[PDB]
């Protein structure tokens, strides 16, 4: 967690125009949250003196949500807006427009679109920044694909010169693979400075902020760019293309955690699991399952295959096979499936069956009672070992 | 699209052993075409002056095909038949029988197992070929697995001298990794004179049409190999391993233009969109879906999971969940699923509603009517707004 | 096959901690078999003169089980008890415990959990030891990231000097990729010696059976080791996260198999078989199936997508979808699904219907017997071509 006096500004400000979306794309949703909110869960956690999201083209839309995230985290958390999109150095230009004129601590500037970002990734800048005593440290990555993001160019002695973006770049600087991840951490002052120096002047006639690099190089200051190999972590959205991708390798890490804290998945790749999801030792997920939302299941259970589950509770030891459920519980021992339909409110008490071809709506279902198959049970009671 | 005077011929006459199938190898199946329908209609888009199908070994079951993408594609294709199967030479020597004994322009040769290759890749090849001015142009690619496929053999100067097919290499240039495509461009006076002087000597016994890449060479015509660098558009496809790892690239690029265009995706790898399916802006599609022949999606849907439809209409708005379905519509706004079925004739009005265990063959449902669980409606007109 | 005299011993006495389950490590399961089975059936197939399997940790759950494939291989399987866990070297030690005090016959000393150990890898093993007359040969591979593997130390001639274990090595010493197999084959006497020199000192104070490749170096004798290029087949099992990966290379190579014998799998990725199962000549499988246990499907059929099915019998021409069965049988040209559920006994004759929202138990239903939707059939005989 986070030295010291630390700001935090969140740049959230961008068209967003290649989601090709009537949703702004930092709410584009990802494994049960927004993109939004894993970047401000991953930051609170960190604790920074000061967290402040900058809102742009759709504020309007954006801003009470971050109000929503604020309570969520008990912690307070500002929103600067940016009037004109005249470029992403005036966005930073803008978030400090939130701290008093004298703020006397460091500023990591960090993205809304980059929701793999982690604790250690974040820290580890710091360490180095404050280390190497840093007037500036940038965050890069090498990718085997690296179009639309902006070329990091070194010397011989792998040392740091400036940032050249897609749009601006020589075709030969376009060969160049190493990426800058758009996190930061500035000395304050050294940054302020560096800001009012920034002209318009090529290519998309705008205020980059990349360009500080080369104006602090200028200045005579300490230049760091700290390499990042896992580029996951640092890696950005701008298309559906990526989002699914960013999606992808999300779940194979959540999924990971589940196998080696004792879950059985058998098809990784197939089973999708949100990032509050609770699962008990030595359960089996078959194939073609999604948990999605707050669901936990407990231990020694079977769900799957083709088991998409919303906010259900799951006992121990229960069976949940080829179900559709959501807002449901599910008691300790109890057979579902295949092809049962649990809606909101269902409770199936301890040993309870629920067969094929049944829903059930807004229904207490007491222990040990049956509902074999090709049964509607709506907003009813149902006593314990009873047989419908 | 084609200059000039261009006759192209696609060569299929192979016996297609390796697929080990009742069904030839090219009518084989592939998102929505044979793959002979792919290579066609890529093909028919540059309208090359002449177009020349060589049929073999199964001709009597692939003519009719022909003919009827002939109409389809309103222009005339050619079939010419090779009788003996005395190699691809033969083939071509097959395909040219159906052109005037002195047709003055460029010829084409590719093949029918190649059902990802494009507009661009084709044009590239004439591009190449009238500028080298070549005597012949063959498309190579570079493989991380070389085998089946004949080898590209080069001198230091990276210059071509020959192809050796799998069955006549020696050891040593089985470790070349460089494959011949079987897509060509041929200078016509320059193609039949190579041909005549073909032997079957080595060592399938046969009249190989590579052979003509070192008789040219020795000719003293200018002999030039274009590198493709993405294999996938040139790969072939000799058994059922290579058509579903065909299937799985050419989805994975069906999938990535409905992204760009504003479809999110959850689970790219196992959805599975054929080549004509249309998708709205902002829809949804969940994981384990397939929309499978002339399915059209309205804008911001959800579909999926668990959904398969052939063939099936869809307005703006509408939720399709856990269903199968053909032949059908479902209006703007309406829900459908879980475990809904869908039999052609189905045609269901806007803010319809076909719940759990619900079966509908032939039947027209109106605005409004709530069908929801556990009922069959089958050859029935319903009004709207009613309740089943 | 095996020469001549000679005896494997599977080492299984690990604790097997970081498969997080109260189910021992090597009886977790996997396409449709016990990595333990996996390994005996590999093994008994070459027919050694011994098969000893060591087992420790869990002793008492895991006996009965090989006995019961015992039988089954028609076979006799030797268990030595390791009592204590002091190391693998040990294990060595106790499985030898079980042979006359004098069997002049090579020794092969593998492990129970690499499922993916064939016929070949073995074979090539010995032949190499025998041909290269070596003391000790270990079989080796490169791996991507070798955490926890022991690590293989070469001099430049590329000659072996000794195995380091995880925990042992230097932090650049886990630089080096290339790692142990833990499988070897030893002259017997040469073994025996080497093992009575181990010591515990150092560092998991306990005593290695690797140890004994850097004794025999010293001893004089002739050290070889093997690499295996295909890592799958030698990969060990430690965590679920390794057993996923590894269910996973060994479907993807089951229905290679399957598809190269003329079954069509739109998607492999998606589709699981178990090991047992066959399926006929043009056969499609459709994505998100499971075909597992002792299921046979016929010629020209339809099975998928999302359909389960096991120790299900389906006949020629039968189609299988949506469907979700087991221990049950269906008939030549029958038509099942979509949302169709068999419990175990269903017998559905040639030519018969299961529709939708149907579910079956323990009945026998004549040829051309339709049920057609939303129905339970239970107990019951249904006379030939009747109407449900
Ligand atoms: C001018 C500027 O700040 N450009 C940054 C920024 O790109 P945008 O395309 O403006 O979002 O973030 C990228 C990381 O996702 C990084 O590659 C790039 O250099
Ligand atoms: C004699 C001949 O023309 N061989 C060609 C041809 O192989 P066949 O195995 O005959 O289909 O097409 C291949 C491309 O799929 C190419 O690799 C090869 O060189
Ligand atoms: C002391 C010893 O025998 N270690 C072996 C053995 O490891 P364990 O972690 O003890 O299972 O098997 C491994 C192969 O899965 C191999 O990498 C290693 O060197």
């Amino acid at each position: 967690t986070f030295p010291g006096d630390t700001a935090v500004l969140v740049l959230a400000a961008g068209p967003g125009t290649r989601m090709r979306s009537d949703t702004p794309k930092v709410l584009h949703t990802l494994a049960g949250r927004s993109m939004l909110s894993h970047v401000l869960h991953a930051i609170a956690k960190l604790a920074p003196q000061r967290l402040i999201v900058v809102l742009g083209h759709d504020h309007q839309r954006i801003a009470p949500l971050v109000g929503e995230l604020a309570d969520t985290l008990g912690r307070t958390i500002d929103v600067a807006l940016q009037d004109r999109p005249l470029g992403t150095g005036h966005a930073v230009l803008c978030g400090l427009s939130a701290l008093p004129d004298d703020y006397a601590g460091n500023v990591v500037v960090t993205s809304g679109d980059t929701p793999l970002l982690d604790a250690d990734t974040l820290a580890d800048l710091i360490a180095t920044h404050r280390a190497v005593s840093a007037a500036v440290t940038v965050l890069t990555t090498t990718l085997d694909d690296p179009f639309g993001y902006g070329r990091i160019l070194r010397t011989q002695d792998h040392e740091v010169m400036a940032i050249v973006e897609q749009t601006d770049a020589t075709p030969s600087q376009r060969e160049i693979r190493e990426v800058n991840a758009g996190v930061y951490a500035f000395d304050i002052a050294a940054l302020r400075s560096a800001l009012s120096r920034l002209s318009s002047n090529n290519a998309q006639q705008e205020l980059y902020l990349t360009d500080v690099i080369a104006i602090l190089r200028s200045d005579g200051q300490t230049v760091h760019a700290s390499h990042v190999d896992d580029s996951a972590l640092v890696a950005g959205v701008n298309n559906r293309v990526q989002l699914a991708e960013l999606a992808s390798e999300l779940n194979r890490r959540v999924v990971a955690a589940h196998q080696l804290a004792g879950v059985t998945v058998v098809d990784p790749a197939t089973t999708w699991i949100d990032v509050d999801v609770t699962i008990g030792r030595d359960t089996v997920i078959h194939p073609g399952t999604q948990l999605l939302g707050r669901t936990q299941i407990g231990g020694r259970c079977v769900v799957g295959p083709d088991t998409t589950l919303t906010d259900v509770a799951v006992g121990d030891g229960a069976s949940v096979v080829r179900t559709h459920g959501s807002s449901s519980s599910i008691g300790d021992g109890a057979a579902v499936g295949p092809f049962t339909y649990l809606r909101p409110g269902t409770a199936l008490g301890a040993d309870g069956k629920l067969g094929a071809f049944v829903e059930v709506k807004n229904s207490t279902i007491g222990t040990g009672t049956k509902v074999p198959h090709l049964t509607y049970v709506g907003d009813a009671d149902i006593g314990e070992y009873s047989n419908i």
